[PDB]
């Protein structure tokens, strides 16, 4: 059964997509559009949390607050990114060049075997290790996202504890009494006809964690607010953000 609040909203806004929420102490899935829920696509730069985490588990930087990206004047997209970083600043801004650096580093052999471990969408590198997240091939799923969030966020994924931990602590967006908000947005331009706009994360509560992925067909960036828009107005819906 779909989710009836969320088809409502997909409906009411009159857009394209899949949102899946898993509740832990419940044990149990809430989604719209559960064949898109399944499809894999870019998952363009909501892939900056586990990339994050393999080059933790790598040791490329001794933690996220060590200085790791140089910035040399060159061009950037966003004027927030035109500055030396580290990887907490670079993942809160989406800083591209200083993932592309990690990816670098890293190199094939080692991002795949951190691909393999975490069992991640298609697994896919190809040919460009700095833009196999962002145009192809690797592709994942909005539910294969949820999957892997669960586990992140108890950190129950095979990477070490404060590997874990700091990925937690960096993807901080909301921290309220009652409830504390982690997530990354990520938006497929490249090499697709139909950019996909991503928003996934969790929110713990003090006896529950919703891990959540939603992805929408988005062609204009004046509406890629539209993606945390309906998270939250789901998550206010069930009194989780409260
Ligand atoms: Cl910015
Ligand atoms: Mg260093
Ligand atoms: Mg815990």
């Amino acid at each position: 059964n779909e989710n009836q609040f969320m088809k409502e909203i997909f409906e009411r806004k009159g857009l394209n997509g899949t949102f899946v929420v898993y509740d832990l102490k419940n044990d149990k899935i809430d989604y719209y559009n559960l064949d898109r829920a399944n499809e894999r696509f870019y998952p363009a730069s909501s892939f900056k949390i586990f990339n994050t985490l393999i080059g933790l588990e790598n040791g490329i930087v001794k933690n996220v607050d060590e200085m790791f990206y140089y910035y040399d004047g060159s061009k950037v997209f966003l004027d927030s990114w035109a500055k030396d970083s580290n990887l907490r600043y670079a993942i809160k801004v989406s800083q591209v060049p200083a993932y592309k650096k990690l990816a670098r580093e890293l190199g094939k052999e080692r991002m795949q075997e951190g691909l393999n471990k975490l069992n991640y969408g298609n697994k896919e590198i190809g040919s460009e290790i700095d833009k196999f997240w962002l145009e192809g091939p690797l592709k994942i799923s909005a539910m294969e996202q949820v999957k892997l969030l669960n586990l992140l966020s108890q950190s129950k994924l095979p990477f070490k504890l404060e590997n874990q931990e700091q990925v937690k602590d960096i993807t901080i967006l909301e921290k309220k009494d009652d409830f504390i908000l982690h997530g990354k947005t990520g938006w497929a331009t490249d090499n697709i006809v139909v950019p996909i706009g991503w928003f996934v994360g969790w929110i713990e509560t003090s006896d529950n964690i919703y891990s959540f992925a939603i992805n929408l067909d988005i062609s204009d960036s004046k509406f890629l607010p539209k993606r945390e828009e309906i998270v939250r107005e789901y998550f206010k819906n069930i009194n989780v953000i409260k």
